[PDB]
Order: C-alpha cells, then sequence, then structure tokens
C-alpha cells in the first residue's frame, strides 16, 4: 500500500475524488476513508485531487484517500502517488490535470440539452410508465406554459430488464406517441441499465454468447443485487456485448422513434472487486463502470450518472437523485461545481424537488418555497431537470414562477451553448466555483454562489426567508434588477420568492 | 449419527422404491450408486419408501440415502434408524400395507377428463414462442386430422415473465376469447407455472416485502435459485400465506382468462442446497418445499405436476420427466410408470410422445410405437405434431390409438377409483399381480388393472416375446391362449399387442 501523506501548503484546501462529495468540498481536516474501488456513492468517480494552491494528483488506478489532521493521505496498491505544481490557483491546477490527463474531445452532446429543460416521469408515473399519463404530462407542460424539452421516460417502460420493447399493455401505440411528442416539439429518451432479467429469453441468448458478466469461481453469469432486485448483467468490458447492445438500442430508435437513452446503474457500489471474469482481464469494476458510460458516446442524446473517468467527453452527467429537503437542495451547487472541475462539465443538477418519488406520494399540502427556490438554482445551470408536476403540487402563481425560470434558462442558453464549446475545447467548466475564477480571494469554502462562465455571479436562495449574503469580488457588478455595485464587499439583498439574484459583470 | 442399516435380501428378494425416475432401473441390481433423497429428485418425484417382492418394506418420515452394495440394500438416515417390515410375502401385499399405513388414498381423484382425453403440450411445437395464432392452428389440426379433443396444456412462456400470471399481449390479442373458442371446440386448457419469480420484477418486490419469497439464511434475503431457465427468486412454499396469495393469483387467472387448471413444474430439490434457507416452516427441508409446491395442485382439480415429495394416494396428476427422442428412452416409460404406481402416484401421465425435448425435433416407427405404449396407460400426452412429422398413414394409426385410449377410458376411470380407495395402482407390474412367478424384472410388459396384459413393441422390427402367466388370455385380435408360456407374435406397425384375461 504505497502511502503518500500530503501536508498542505499555505491555506491550501483540496477538491476531488467523489463527485457526490462536492458538498463536502473543499475537504475539512477530518475526512473518513474513501475507497474509489468500492463506492461511487450513486454518482461519478475520478482519480484526481486538485488544490487551491495550484497542485494536483492523478492516478491511472483507483486509490483510497482521507483527511487526517489537515493532511491529505493517499493509499494506492498499484502506484505511489505525488502531487504536481501546476500554477498557484485552483483554476490553473484544474487546467493542467485536465489538458494532460482528461483532455476534452472537442465535442459536446446535443445542444437541445442546454437549451431545453428535461422532464423525468419518475416522480409522477413512478413504475406505472404508460402512454396515457405520459401524454397528460406532456400536454400539461405546454398548457401551464412550461417549455418543451427532453422528455426522459424513466424505469418500467420496457417489458422487463434486458428487453428494449415497451410494455404493450401500457403502450397501445408507442411509435405514434413518439411522433406525437415530436410534433409537439419535444425530444424523447428512455431509461436503460446493464441489468437483465435472469430468467429471460434475452438472458439465455446473451449467456450463450458470453455477453453477460461472469462470476469468477463459478464461470456462471454474475447475478447482481441492485436497487431494483437481482439481475444478470451485461459485461461492459466485452466489446461484442456492447456492439450487440448498441444495435439493440438503434433498433429501438427506428422502431419506436426514440432520440436517445438515459444510462443508469453501472454502480461499482454493487460490484465486489476481483470476483468477476471480465472479458478484459486488465479490467476492474471501475473499468466496467467506465464502459457503461462510454456507450453513451455512441448516442448524442445520452445521460448517465454512474461513471469512472471520461472527463472532457460529450456525456450528459446527472447528479444522483436526492431528497425533498433543504439540506439536499443546498448540495446542488457544490456537488455540481465539482463535477465540472473533475471533467464532467455538462451537468444536469438532479431532479427538481427530489429524485425520490416516495416524498411526493401521499402528499396534500407541500412546502412550495423549497420547490421554487430549488428551481431557481437550476435556472442558471447548464441544464434543468424537473420530475414532479409543479402544476399539481404548487399554486398557479408558483408554477408560473418556475415557468419564468424555465424560460430564463432558455433565454440564457445561447451563452451556455457558447460555454460548452469552450469547455469541450479548453477544459473550463461551464459552472465554476468562486475560488476557481477568483482564487485566494476568500471564496474557498463559498458553497452558496457560483460563476456561470466568468460573466454572471449567481447567489440564489438556498434557505427559507427572503434575505441573503452575497460576497462580490473585485469588479463592477450589475444585478438582474439593473442596479450597479462594486466589490470586494458583502451586500445583503431583498429576495422575494420570485427573485433569483444574479449579477452580470459590466467591467 | 449416520444411522446405517445394511438390509440383507431374503430368498430371491428384489427391491423397488426411492426415485420415480429410477423406475427403469427397478428392481435394483446388486450394485446401485448412492442415492440422496435430500438432494436430487432427478427431474421427477421422490418418496421415502422401499418395497420388496418378498413382502417387505421400509418407510422414513425424513429423507435418507440408500444404495445396493453386493446384493444388500444399505440405508443411511441422519434423523432415524430404519428397518424393514413384514407385510405379506408378495410385492403386491407389501405395497398395500405401506400405502394404507403411510400414504393412504384420499378417496378422491382429479378430473375424469384426464383419463378420457389425450393431452396436447405445445412445447415441442411452439417452444418459447407461445402465441394464440399457432395454438389455434394446432388445436384445429388435432381435429382436422381426426385426433380426439383433450387437455390443451400451453407450456412455458405464455406469461409476460416469471412471477406474472397474465399473458404476453403481443402474442395473445384476445386470450379470454381463445379460451372460449377452445371450450367451444370441446377442449380443456391448462397453463404452465413454476415457483420462480423474475429477480428484478414488480412482483418480486411485492413478494419480497411480504416475506413470501424464499429467504436465504445468512442474509435473510431472497434466495436466488439457478434452475433450467436461469436465475430466479422463488416463492417460499412453506409460507402458507404466500401460497394463500399465490392460490388467489391463479384463481384470478382462471376467471379472467377462462383457464381450467395449471401445470405445476419445478419445485426441484435438485436446485436447492439444504440448510442455506430460512423457510417459513422452521422444521422444513427442501423436500418439504417440494411437497408444498405439489400440494398446491390439490386446490385445483385440473392440475399436473412433475416435481414432488410424498403426497401418495392423492388426487394429483403426476407426469414423468421430459424424456429423450430415442428407443433407449422409449423403453423406460413402462417401468417408470410402474414405479409411480407402487409409490402412491397412481394417476399418472406418461411423459411426452416422441420426446419432451424440443431440440431433438424422422424415424416414424419410434413415434408410433411410443404412441402405442401410452394408449393403454391412465393418460396419454402428445407434444410433437404427428400430422407434421409422420405420414398421413402413421398419423391415422396414432389417431386410432388415441381413440382406443378414449374407448378404454371407461375401465381406466373405474380403476382410478379403485386406486383412490384401496391404493392399488392403475398400472401394475407383472410381479405385482403375479408375484414369485419370474416376472420380477419384466420391464417390457404390464397389467392394466388385473384384466389386460399389455406387451407393446419396445424396439424396431415386428416381433416380440410375451410371458403369459397362468390364466386364460385373449389377444385383441380375439385368439385365445393359456399360460404359463412364452409366445412370439407378429406385431405390424399398426398393432398394439394386448391380452384380455377371460377366465
Amino acid at each position: 500500500v504505497f502511502t503518500t501523506v500530503v501536508s498542505p501548503l499555505k491555506n491550501e484546501r483540496w477538491w476531488g475524488g467523489v463527485v457526490a462529495l462536492g458538498h463536502q468540498m473543499p475537504f475539512g481536516q477530518q475526512l473518513a476513508l474513501q475507497d474509489l474501488a468500492r463506492n461511487n456513492r450513486n454518482n461519478q468517480l475520478v482519480p484526481c485531487m486538485i488544490s487551491s494552491a495550484g497542485r494536483y494528483i492523478w492516478a491511472e488506478n483507483p486509490f483510497r484517500f482521507e483527511m487526517k489532521n489537515g493532511d491529505l493521505i493517499v493509499y494506492s496498491d498499484s502506484e505511489k502517488l505525488e502531487p504536481v505544481s501546476a500554477g498557484t490557483t485552483l483554476k490553473e491546477a484544474q487546467l493542467a490535470v485536465a489538458k494532460k490527463h482528461f483532455p476534452s474531445s472537442g465535442q459536446i452532446p446535443k445542444e437541445e440539452f442546454f437549451s431545453l429543460p428535461q422532464y423525468n416521469t419518475w416522480i409522477e408515473l413512478m413504475y406505472d410508465q404508460n402512454q396515457r399519463d405520459i401524454m397528460q404530462y406532456a400536454h400539461k407542460v405546454v398548457e401551464n406554459g412550461f417549455p418543451q424539452g427532453v422528455f426522459m421516460i424513466d424505469d418500467n417502460w420496457q417489458r422487463y430488464y434486458g428487453n428494449f420493447d415497451f410494455k404493450p399493455e401500457k403502450f397501445p401505440d408507442p411509435k405514434g406517441m413518439t411522433d406525437e411528442l415530436h410534433r409537439m416539439g419535444f425530444k424523447v429518451m428512455l431509461w436503460i441499465a446493464p441489468y437483465v432479467s435472469a430468467d429471460s429469453p434475452e438472458f439465455r441468448i446473451l449467456e450463450k454468447k458470453g455477453y453477460l458478466l461472469k462470476k469468477k469461481d463459478t464461470g456462471q453469469p454474475a447475478i447482481i443485487h441492485w436497487w431494483n432486485g437481482f439481475s444478470a448483467c451485461y459485461d461492459t468490458t466485452n466489446p461484442e456485448a456492447m456492439e450487440y447492445l448498441k444495435q439493440q438500442l438503434r433498433a429501438n430508435q427506428e422502431k419506436y422513434g426514440i432520440d436517445g437513452f438515459k444510462f443508469d446503474g453501472a454502480d461499482i457500489s454493487y460490484m465486489t472487486p476481483g470476483e468477476y471474469d471480465f472479458y478484459d482481464k486488465d479490467a476492474t469494476p471501475n473499468t466496467f463502470m467506465e464502459k457503461w458510460a462510454a456507450l453513451g458516446l455512441s448516442f448524442p442524446y445520452n445521460e448517465l450518472r454512474a461513471c469512472w473517468k471520461l472527463g472532457g467527453q460529450a456525456l450528459v452527467q446527472r447528479l444522483g437523485d436526492k431528497d425533498y429537503s433543504w439540506n439536499a437542495t443546498r448540495m446542488l451547487i457544490p456537488d455540481m461545481l465539482a463535477a465540472g472541475l473533475l471533467g464532467y462539465y455538462y451537468t444536469c443538477p438532479d431532479m427538481i424537488g427530489g429524485g425520490q418519488y416516495s416524498a411526493f406520494l401521499n402528499v396534500k399540502e407541500f412546502d412550495e418555497e423549497l420547490i421554487v427556490r430549488s428551481c431557481q438554482v437550476h435556472a442558471l445551470m447548464p441544464m434543468m431537470q424537473f420530475s414532479v408536476a409543479p402544476w399539481r403540487i404548487l399554486s398557479k402563481e408558483n408554477a408560473d414562477i418556475c415557468a419564468h425560470y424555465a424560460h430564463l434558462h432558455q433565454k440564457m442558453s445561447g451563452y451556455i451553448l457558447e460555454l460548452a464549446k469552450r469547455a469541450a475545447e479548453t477544459g473550463e467548466p461551464i459552472v465554476r466555483s468562486m475560488e476557481y475564477e477568483y482564487p485566494h480571494q476568500g471564496f474557498t469554502d463559498c458553497k452558496d454562489q457560483y460563476m456561470l462562465g466568468d460573466k454572471y455571479l449567481v447567489a440564489p436562495m438556498v434557505t427559507p426567508g427572503v434575505k441573503r449574503t452575497v460576497k462580490l469580488p473585485k469588479g463592477k457588478w450589475k444585478d438582474e434588477r439593473g442596479q450597479i455595485f462594486k466589490g470586494p464587499k458583502v451586500i445583503d439583498t431583498d429576495v422575494p420568492l420570485n427573485r433569483l439574484p444574479y449579477y452580470e459583470k459590466i467591467k
């Protein structure tokens, strides 16, 4: 175990490792041990640590890290690891490691991702994915003046896991439903995973072809316990398995008219390293998680959530579904900022109000502020995902508020699209921490405001009430109202429910 | 302890019992490899019962191991020390003692249409692709080609997936109407089911919540069984509420779709590893589980099963494992069918015709001779389509024999009530009806009741040995004989040899 105690420099704080831990970033002085080989925490992983003092670590292989007594300690069995002086800022260190170790492809996903909101049927239809309600939802989007965008039909549309046809008892005419949504100006995407019903026609076919993931000491297909139950699994190291699976999906796209797929669930968190006979003998569970994600390169409409490396790449990267609570709402920015720093620039900031359906089931009188404040966050991010039906849970007033912010995102999208090409080519995030853009200027822990590009500072409401701190750095700052300021100084502002604070830099 | 019991044979004494799949290797030679009732059912039924031709028997409440070494029957039980019992001096006498004592008959039977009618299984024809269209094509071709109507047993893959008991609607546009249609044509319909549940299915989660799945011990988590179709979670059959629920699962199917009963297939203890599981019943073994999947059939008068432990005397249709397409396998039907009888599974379906393994599908004689065997058994199952694989001539031959079974059914129905009340098999070994008279390994002829001796063709050609015992014997042609003597006969393809006892 090639240990490397990294004592910090002056003021030096550390980011990196698990994208789910963006909210706990930069790291405090005591941090529990993190094993990249075992837990992705229902999110993304990269073997990268970056500091505000212009240093970084990169590993070819997963490792363990922790903070003890201010020190960053790092344990790898495969290699002994050293930091790198690349400048003197967080920004400088991020661009060195990126350009060197996860250079951007020079390409992006579809531009519709950034322009349009995403509407996930998870919170509303849950498992009862059926044509009827999909069209009810799709119309109510329009009727309530929300923009059309990517309609992401979630789990339980397919007959069973491994099958890529619709349940016909739920979809009397899915080809026509797709046309209908296309005429209404939407895009459509389907939820998929490497899991396969273990007793299915498809299972045996794949098992014959050795396309399933195989258990070591048994040569048998590996049966994975995951959030839905136990399934056989596609070996994502097997290229012919992925070749076949690719054509599986294309056939769906012709047959039904689907634009792309949501790739969810290559969690290494379910896998136990070493137990598997991967097709690739130099492959880890991490490799497999990377290979499920790589599959999305072959589809310009794609979104995923589990990933290892694949920094700089044209991959929509969703933040893991979280909870209907303020604490969780506050984690959107910090978690998202990290995603960018660690390669995954194009980022959907999770679902609106919570990606957990059970919170919205059995509900009568909601906390309507949280929904709206949560909306505001998304407005000035690369993408914006809803799931719950504002029109159903909110007041008509509050719905329209959200519908403003959807149109405000859509207004902003020209600039977001611009930034994404700068991300894909330079390797600058779209959404940047304050310490990123303004290093050593006391914005190191600043976890409740961020830069959209290097132009707009955004300090949305992340708590109940109608007041807010804002640290402005040096420069001339015009809020959305139009009122000019200049920093460095720390203003208080009046934030009504239908106010998102953001400040254009005007020289 | 391993409570071992070396059981020396008496004079000339031969032994039956244990595994119904081993009926063909019965009675047992001097060397039989070790047989563990706790582990392998051999794709068929199991009973803790051994019977001898010298009027002796063994019974165990629990599984055991047995084997033949050097003439001796050796017996290994962890739970109990085991000993034989003098019940008369014949095989017949010993069978009726153990039956009346340890698996007495219920006094009831399954539906009478089982015995009257042939069964038509769609596995060989449709296989995995079970669909309304081809079911109706097959059903008509039965009729068109002059074969009789009977129980239409739609086999695996009609259901949306494992655990679900609705049809695939992409295959069944109107399954309720298809049921009526088949009822109007004078058929009955039965559906294939198993305790296996897709491990990732809605139903899996529902059951998982209710603790209705079979639970692994060390994890209290669903037990995931690797079986012939793949890996599935499983219904805990020892959980009575689970089975309560499952019963209503099926009844709902019967109203909704119009189904008369179900084929219960796959409680194999062969898949389970004893001890690893938290059964609901804490006293339960894998064997218990296997018994409880089968007990489920009591609740539906249209039922057929294949995996089972105990449940002797009971109104349960019992099938033989899906055999091979060869003569080798054809020869085992009779002695396997006889072994069912002895062991309490009186009402018995004889495997499939031609082979219950679809991959094999012509040698048209084998099919027709295989048909002839079934003709004079309690039931008769086809699967492969004679009209497709045979000459029209040979099809008609089979169609006669189906009509001959149907003719004979009055007597078979009579015998089933004698079985359900006395505990005498419908189909009886020669040694059963005529003990000590050198019919001990008679494996190519049997008694239908105590009336008709049946010596069907068991090999290619057109000649056949027949041991007649004492008594007056009229063949089907009408020509009278008397034994004990050993006749030859001319058996053309369209001849089933059988001899009525006329005094």
